[PDB]
């Protein structure tokens, strides 16, 4: 399980310019050589608070060649706030596991200007080749970006209906229609009664795909998966939207903090308006209930998902070992498969005690 190695080259003049304002979004160029194939490509820092560590975050932009292993960019996440490296992947692999759409990754060594970075993650970037490469149709993709990507007609900071319903949301890959389209999910989500919503809602969401996104946002433990840390896909062939995961390094019994849960919880109904309304409904709410015992007999249980843990910490253990940022802290990351075991103990126990509730 040998990782790919990347070697990046950033002329000094144009690091100097990186280094000197890292809030910055202004991308610099660059190079980067992986076996015997270079890229002429365009690398920014990326996040927010990981732009804090000496272990920086990129997003890379491929310039000539267009494309690398068909994509035109992607994001490599130092992953630092998890002990483990492992967190996001897990949780987005799995994601896909219970079916629904989610961004590949897989885990890199990267040097820059000779000298190692370590271990990082490289993150699919949700974009029209997400979706050509997938085979599916084309669209519009839309990121949740602030707290108006809430699912609700309602906007938190002004006390008052949003002024505007795609409100909340950076447009990655639209077209003309691409604003009505999220307006109308938006609003028709809020505004469909009871009596309407098996019938019609449907016409605007993907309903099952919804119902298994949140259950992955229950499974992993997504404390912020409600209203942030996904993206929207509007499926111009259906004309139904779903719901994308991304950012799901606090998940698998630590939190945003990097902390260990306590006695923290989400209820197996999750939040957001669009859950409420769903879950208001007898149909979805046995739909739902369904999701979650066939997951707890298949996907989420310690001989399928521990073997999966294992073996992402064996493929990238000695190379941590080589990682300046990480060769001291071997034996914390040792103890993380334990703690994620413990934890799918414990939250299983939690999600069959409760599913009563759903009926
Ligand atoms: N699939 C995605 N969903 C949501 N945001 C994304 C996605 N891919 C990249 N981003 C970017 O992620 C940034 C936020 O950083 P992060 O904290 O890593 O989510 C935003 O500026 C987005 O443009
Ligand atoms: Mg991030
Ligand atoms: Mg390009
Ligand atoms: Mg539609
Ligand atoms: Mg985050
Ligand atoms: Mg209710
Ligand atoms: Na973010």
């Amino acid at each position: 399980s040998m990782l790919p190695s990347y070697d990046f080259f950033i002329h000094p003049m144009n690091l100097v310019e990186l280094k000197k304002d890292i809030w910055s979004d202004s991308p610099v160029p660059a190079k980067l050589t992986y076996g015997k194939k270079k890229y002429d490509i365009d690398i920014v820092y990326r996040g927010a608070h990981i732009r804090e560590f000496e272990k920086k975050s990129y997003h890379v932009m491929f310039y000539k060649p267009k494309k690398f292993q068909g994509a035109k960019e992607f994001h490599l996440n130092s992953e630092f706030m998890d002990p483990s490296l492992i967190r996001n992947k897990l949780s987005l692999d799995f994601f896909h596991d219970i079916g629904v759409l989610s961004p590949k990754s897989q885990h890199v060594f990267i040097k820059i200007n000779g000298q190692i970075q370590g271990v990082y993650l490289q993150l699919e970037s949700v974009d029209e080749n997400f979706l050509k490469n997938r085979g599916l149709p084309s669209g519009s993709i839309y990121y949740a970006i602030d707290d108006d990507a809430n699912f609700s007609l309602m906007s938190e900071r002004d006390k008052d209906v949003k002024t505007e319903l795609f409100a909340g949301y950076e447009f990655k890959y639209s077209n003309e229609n691409s604003e009505e389209q999220l307006s109308e999910f938006v609003f028709q989500a809020n505004a469909l009664s009871r009596e309407a919503y098996e019938k019609e809602i449907g016409k605007f969401l993907h309903v099952d795909k919804y119902l298994r996104w949140l259950a992955g946002v229950i499974f992993t433990q997504n404390f912020d998966g409600f209203v942030h840390n996904y993206a929207l896909y509007h499926n111009d062939e259906t004309n139904l939207f779903e719901v994308i995961p991304w950012d799901y390094d606090a998940t698998w019994g630590r939190d945003v903090q990097g902390r260990p849960l306590n006695h923290e919880y989400i209820r197996i109904q999750g939040y957001n308006t669009l859950s409420a309304r769903l879950l208001d409904i007898p149909i979805f709410r046995k739909q739902y209930r369904s999701i979650l015992e066939e997951i707890l007999a298949e996907q989420f249980t310690v001989s399928f998902m521990m073997p999966k843990v294992e073996s992402l910490c064996e493929s990238i253990r000695p190379y941590l070992l080589q990682d300046p940022y990480m060769k001291e802290k071997l034996e914390t990351f040792d103890q993380e498969a334990d703690m994620i075991e413990e934890y799918i103990n414990k939250r299983r126990k939690y999600i069959q005690d409760h599913l009563h509730e759903l009926d």
